[PDB]
């Protein structure tokens, strides 16, 4: 596929109760897409549990580069139901969650 939208969320770099350098999203970007679907109507947001104040690293160890990396990984996969392993944290908490991004209508 060929997807690569623009960043419409917020990214804040800091430290959690554990301390593993992880960024958290204070917005909702999982509500739009393009190419091989371009559904855009809220899907991978609630389905994956991704909400404001959630830590999205998508990389083992609880850490991520920037929004560009998250946008590339999320864009790279535009399947009607692709299951990609993503690591999430809740203020130092360690938990695993699977994001199901379903494009198309």
């Amino acid at each position: 596929p060929l997807t690569r939208p623009y960043l419409g969320f917020r990214v804040a770099v800091g430290r959690d109760s554990s301390g593993c350098t992880t960024l958290s999203i204070q917005e909702v970007t999982q509500t739009y897409t393009g190419s091989n679907g371009g559904a855009d109507l809220m899907g991978p947001a609630f389905a994956a549990g991704l909400r404001v104040g959630d830590q999205l690293v998508r990389f083992a160890g609880y850490t991520v580069t920037e929004l560009a990396a998250f946008n590339t990984v999320v864009a790279r996969h535009v399947r009607p139901s692709a299951s990609i392993p993503v690591v999430f944290s809740r203020d130092g908490v360690v938990m695993s969650a699977t994001i199901v991004v379903g494009e198309l209508e």
